[PDB]
């Protein structure tokens, strides 16, 4: 009757560390999405620069500035 | 910044 099942220190911790691991994994995925968005913005900037370089070359603006 | 400078001719202006 008077029997309280003793908790196991180890088995206890492990569970807390697993919860921490899940939270860390969620944060890792969020960081990955942030990095992907940053790379998308960088590629858009590079595309804009390439478009500017193409327009300048086509219109002869580079040649005009060279003289 | 490099795109804006090239478009506005600021690079050309500084080159002279």
């Amino acid at each position: 009757r008077t029997w309280k099942p003793e908790p196991d220190p180890m088995e206890e911790q492990l569970k807390q560390l697993a919860i921490q691991k899940a939270q860390l994994e969620n944060q890792k995925l969020q960081s990955e999405i942030a990095l992907n968005e940053a790379k998308v913005r960088a590629e858009d900037a590079k595309k804009d620069m390439t478009n500017l370089d193409y327009l300048e070359q086509e219109s002869g603006t580079k040649h005009a500035r060279e003289m």
